[PDB]
């Protein structure tokens, strides 16, 4: 009965050691996530009622940790210590496989139980929740690994019972690790917002074809019938698309309207912008082979491309969005929007349906988790340094932990 | 039998007749609306198969006949002369009770029926209506009496069947035509958009509450038990709101961060930005009694609130939008839109059951069309240029045409 | 600090006693539930985490308290203890207003509160729930006060917190006590099962009228402009409809084709049955003013009635049914169903989002709770033995339990 | 320029010829299907407006022919000629594939253009329709080709350009003849009754797995993730049923509590048929692996199986009901309806959008039309003869027509 167990070992099934192995961030070394991320031995969380230890076999990548390394929008520890935290460090990582390896009171799960995890935490007696609205949607929900301390890059980790599913047998350690973040945000992206969920004949937009959401979204556009027309910025991606089984693919680098919206008042600025939109819109019409637009616009490049977004859209239809990875100001111009009646929907994480949902095709075969690389645990930085210079390679990453 | 009648004659019910008196837009008088409008004899349109021809007693007055007299944004003659037209002037109107005169073939009203009018026409064969579309939101879709010629500015008017709603009795003609274009436009923001609807308890902040939408979102926010929080830009149309049962009202003119957003980089801009916008929402805290936030918030008054609306609408909450007063760049925080997964709607007009069913609620007393104020036909010009000078009363106005 | 107090008296605020007093159903006692109850003193449970003890002001009348006392179908008594309960009474009752008394762990409502409880538990834990399931729903949903013991005929009672929902001001002890288990029940079921939710203008088929789901469903139907058609079986009744807001009534005892459907190979029988539904068809038309069919059947009167509503509803309508007071063979004509595409919906009790906004619409005076008749703690008896021999008034009743 | 063209000949693409040849009934040969049907020249019916003349390629085997065939539950012929039509003969056919030979007034279509058509007329101008009814469900929707006259069953067929969808490219004219009736007819009932839809994870029970509907209901289940446990009579179709996609499947002739329900106040037959039901139960939780209940049970056997299907449906599950093969007694023990809270929906045919949703996943190669024979014109009588003596194989059928 040791203190401390090597990654790859471990007490007896059914046991928490006292201590663990951790990749920690620190605030006298915030910057450049390569140098941003060092292996430290730290006391495991205690398990309570409702949760379990999970000894974690690989851990996903994640935009959110190049966050947390660089100490903005928010230093982490200090945001935290004033909550009245006494750790002066971060363990980050939002995405797990891993097995159940002890269990708190009242909990179904037993050890031995294979799982993957939805990273998202709420309160499930919260006063809206009671009233009936989709947890994930909570005042109380917060992201598990980001908004609080103690997240899947480490040996060991909490989590409550709800936030798990049932690893697919399929997956290796390191594919079952990688996927949820973007798979099931993008599940509930495209299926999630009824009426305005994919059909069959659907054509859809899909921004970021070959990173991480587009690469699921894609497979789950062409899964249901639907058209996926990718935009990439390299030939190289469009055909990585094409395997996925988009119907084709634009090149963003052809064009040079991308950014905000002109005032509406500047009628040579709008006409400009018109053209560029105008643009990008007949080469929608090619690619598709008919003049009809995108029922579904999928979003989260955000502000250099909301305003074409927007202009695409189907008199109907939906551009959801899930993040603003080039900038947060998302700029409409209100007469495409109503006019055609259209919808600009906000869109965050998944429900546990939603998780369990995307799994089940995962598991099945429908939907392949896109691992593009993995990782060892003195990687972590490396990792992370590679999607902050934008030099991460298509779909979806993975860091192995107790896993060999 | 006459080519021929005054206004408040007609031919035997039954019969059209060749010519009639209405209210024309010509070129040569574009400009300040008060000079635009002068009454002519012209031609009556044939009744086509589905089409009635209505003895129009009233009609309504929308800013839409503002824009025609302006010939800004558009010129509507030369635009509808370009499809092929042969007229050199514009009818306008775009909402009307009066008295079915005569029926086309297939027709089931009979002569004699009171009707007033959605001013929507649709193509009931178009491919998208066909596989499930809400015909308003059809590429078919147009405005009866803007984007079209030979509005209710006119002694009789032609209007398809469809188009037709039985007029409440307990109404004056004045009354019953002056609701339709705001009264079910607003209604289809509020319930027409699933699962987006106004539930007992919900807050619902209503922009421009004194206004033609307003004063009616007022009224069905509080007839489903919603709490209905207004805003005005003063003390007196403060207390036409509480008269029509706001819970309070919010000064608009004690907030000066209205307009455009900052780039969300600029961090003197945007704290400047929020400060305003959070004063406005401890504002509307008092107003509730309570520290919530409007589930939804009826928007029209566009780009100088529409980041306000954004800001202030609650998780999975919905910001319904049907117009831009103060300009069409809507400008989103995605931060705000995303992480707490709100819905920005564009809404137009309504759909025939929606009109049915506002219609209905008007009919049986829960609802006043609001009737502020009605001119004679020789006034048209004057009503317009109220609007037009933002000096209109609050509520909704009315022309008297075949009614005395 | 004593272990009992009296009847309208109680411990200092915060505190919970040690007995107190209620109404208890004992086996021996089994049978006509006018000699079934006894007042005796008895332990107060305790007040577990999520709990509260109300101070019970005033308790619902229920069939379910009848059956109970009859030990049919079900000695809940044995059930109980076979669970591995100890107690050999059952303390019944299924609503009630009262005052938060005392506070279990985690509770936000603070002892002083006034409350009116929705009489179901759930687990919050459930998988089902967890996967998105409405609690109400949940395989682990159970009647508080029937399927469980301790229920509101007692002078205090524990509750879970989520079960409780802001008394309305206006009403007596009494009208609060006597509304949930048919006012928010009617509720679920006319705005519970989208698509299918009254809209203004639709006419709905009520059955019993004048009974406790009967009484609030008219009100609702008439409160959006829908078209309550009630069945009675007295003209007294009838004009108890028309005061709540009926369209009109029909008298069941006009018609004698009740109860289950023949076989449908036996043409004469089906002929025979034909006649008598399309007769009350008839009947329908004429209170309606138009040959038009029910959007929505309210039933719970259940196998007299069901192929009559099966038969009325109108093409994709829903006939609702939440009981079954007339036997529990609901006899489908398959053929009406499937060719005109209707929907027989199972609906029981309500979630606490239906409970809160009936409550919000009775608080706010748009619907009133008909209270009937008010009873005190020593005729709980009486009053389910009204029930029992159905002698009970129109409306909902009540029980008088700390309450003057 | 000929009056009459043999089969597999045609006047130039986009003229009608005056006469055709046609599989006709006529009332003296009503009786075994087998010799109810002859080949006969018949005139051309025009073509309207909004209506295109199909050049015939194959037509589907459908059930209703085999009714029309024996005058019975009604005569075709005769009810039809009260409505005032002249014609003393019946051409049935309900599904084809053909090729667009002339075109009317309005029709967007071409002459060439290769379709399948969805048998279902309704009018356009409907007033149900135009307050938002789906159109199959309109008061004014039939069948076309049986509850009208001039089916598929021809060498050239009018049908309305609103019926039309296009022909998969892959399939034979055979195949794409034979699957609208039942794939279209499955898909709506399992994706079609929001919020009762299959979603992955969802185990649904479907009755007559090998048939034609429960052959594509089994591919769109696995398709989506679900679970499909078919029910079959004999090894050979359970194995059809798998090589489909079914998890497995439940022999009906093991169990005989089939049939209509007892009065539930027969005690002791209830509990003999609650044995049966629980029997198939756990026969269904042994095929599933699970003790779970399906979510969705694909109905269209009847009143054999409504009771087993109504006790076997989840907690707010849904009994999805198109047909009753076994009679239309569909008895519901009204106690597990609501205690439950389960749905019983019927539904029929398909919509346009349905139809159209469900060619694009054919063609796709996603779903597999299941075409198990394929028969020549003069053939019509035996087809059918085999479904009325059910000897047809599994899945569909089609017989040739102008096809080689
Ligand atoms: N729960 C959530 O809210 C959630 C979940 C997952 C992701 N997200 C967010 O969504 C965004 C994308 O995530 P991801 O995992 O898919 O990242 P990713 O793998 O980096 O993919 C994003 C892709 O977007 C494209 N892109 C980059 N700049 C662009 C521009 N200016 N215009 C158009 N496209 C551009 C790039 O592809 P090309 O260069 O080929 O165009 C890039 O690979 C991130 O901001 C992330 O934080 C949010
Ligand atoms: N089918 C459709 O799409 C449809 C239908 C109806 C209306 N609309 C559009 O909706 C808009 C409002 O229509 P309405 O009939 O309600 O007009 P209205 O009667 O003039 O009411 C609009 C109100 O908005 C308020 N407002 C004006 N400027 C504002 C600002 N800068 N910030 C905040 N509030 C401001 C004013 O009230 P206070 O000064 O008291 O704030 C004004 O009376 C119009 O643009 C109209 O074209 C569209
Ligand atoms: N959560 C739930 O599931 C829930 C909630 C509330 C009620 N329920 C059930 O719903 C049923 C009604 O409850 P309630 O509180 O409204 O009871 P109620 O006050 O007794 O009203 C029921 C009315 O139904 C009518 N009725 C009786 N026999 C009938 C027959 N053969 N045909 C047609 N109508 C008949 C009677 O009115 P007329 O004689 O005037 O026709 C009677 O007053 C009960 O079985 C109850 O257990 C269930
Ligand atoms: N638009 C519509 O409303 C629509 C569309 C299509 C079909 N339908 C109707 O749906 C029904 C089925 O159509 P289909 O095309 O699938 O016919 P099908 O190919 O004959 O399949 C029906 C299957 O049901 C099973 N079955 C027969 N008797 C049964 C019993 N007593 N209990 C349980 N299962 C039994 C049989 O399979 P096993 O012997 O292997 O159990 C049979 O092959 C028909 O009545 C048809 O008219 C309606």
């Amino acid at each position: 009965t040791k203190d401390l167990y090597e990654l790859g070992d471990a007490p007896p099934l059914g046991t928490a050691p006292k201590q663990m192995y951790a990749s920690l961030i620190r605030q006298e070394r915030y910057g450049r996530p390569v140098d941003a991320f060092r292996t430290e031995v730290v006391d495991v969380p205690p398990v309570g009622p409702g949760q379990v230890l999970v000894k974690v076999m690989a851990a996903g990548v994640n935009y959110n940790n190049v966050w947390a390394a660089l100490g903005e929008p928010l230093d982490v520890i200090a945001a935290r210590q004033k909550q009245g935290a006494t750790e002066d460090f971060h363990i980050g990582g939002s995405d797990l496989s891993g097995i159940v390896w002890a269990v708190g009171d009242g909990v179904r799960l037993k050890p031995g139980a294979e799982v993957v995890v939805l990273a998202c935490r709420w309160d499930e007696s919260a006063q809206d929740i009671r009233l009936g609205a989709d947890p994930v949607t909570s005042s109380t929900q917060r992201v598990w690994g980001y908004e609080e301390n103690y997240g899947s890059f480490a040996q060991f980790a909490v989590v409550d019972e709800y936030m798990c599913h049932p690893k697919p047998q399929r997956l290796s350690w390191a594919a079952a690790s990688c996927y949820m973040a973007t798979a099931a945000t993008a599940y509930r992206q495209l299926f999630g917002w009824e009426p305005h969920t994919v059909r069959p004949g659907d054509p859809v937009l899909i921004w970021g074809g070959a990173g991480g959401l587009g690469s699921i979204a894609i497979q789950l556009v062409r899964h249901v019938g639907g058209i996926p027309v990718a935009v990439v910025s390299s030939e190289e991606r469009g055909e990585f698309c094409m395997r996925l089984g988009a119907k084709g693919w634009i090149d963003r680098r052809e064009f040079d309207h991308w950014g905000r919206l002109p005032d509406t008042t500047d009628e040579e600025a709008m006409k400009q912008w018109l053209d560029g939109a105008r643009a990008f819109g007949r080469r929608f019409w090619e690619v598709l082979g008919e003049r009809r637009a995108p029922r579904i616009v999928l979003e989260h490049s955000g502000a250099d491309t909301i305003p074409t977004s927007i202009y695409m859209a189907d008199n109907a239809g939906m551009v959801v969005i899930c993040g603003g990875t080039t900038g947060y100001n998302g700029d409409v111009d209100l007469r495409f929007l109503w006019m055609r009646q259209k919808r600009l929907q906000g869109s965050h994480a998944a429900s546990a349906r939603e998780a369990r949902e995307i799994t089940r095709l995962i598991d099945q075969g429908a939907i392949d988790p896109c691992l593009s690389r993995t990782f060892g645990f003195e990687e972590i930085g490396l990792a992370h340094q590679l999607i902050h210079d934008n030099q991460h390679p298509s779909g979806n990453m993975a860091v192995l932990v107790n896993a060999t």
